[PDB]
């Protein structure tokens, strides 16, 4: 029984910032590790950013290695992606994704390795 919600999307300039969040409500006591994907126009959906269970370790794929930061806190159950240097290629809709079993050596990449998702938010980037 666990729930995502994401948030955080909407319009920004190119050049700019935005955060998106995901909360999670499990009464377990398990801290999920979390996932954000993305869906470009026209473009498969794909990994973006991972993170475990305590943040120790995380993973972004493309140029979210450079732009982006994926963290998280564990005092309200809630991850967060923080996108720089916003451009029109990462409009999208975003997602974010949940399993209970954390990683260290090697990251959860498949969509298939995360049965929670949230509903998508979408971003618009516009010059
Ligand atoms: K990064």
């Amino acid at each position: 029984d666990v729930q995502l919600q994401a948030s955080g999307g909407g319009s920004v300039q190119t050049g700019g910032s935005l955060r998106l969040s995901c909360a999670a409500s499990g009464y377990s006591g398990s801290r999920y590790s979390m996932a954000w994907f993305r869906q470009v126009p026209g473009k498969e959906r794909e990994g973006l950013a991972f993170i475990n269970d305590d943040g120790s370790r995380t993973h972004y794929e493309g140029s979210a290695k450079d732009r982006f930061g994926i963290s998280r806190d564990n005092a309200q159950n809630t991850m967060y992606l923080q996108m720089n240097g916003l451009k029109p290629e990462d409009t999208a809709m975003y997602y974010c994704a949940a399993r209970e079993s954390t990683w260290w050596i090697t990251v959860p990449l498949g969509e298939a390795e995360y049965p929670y998702w949230g509903q998508g938010t979408q971003v618009t980037v516009s010059s």
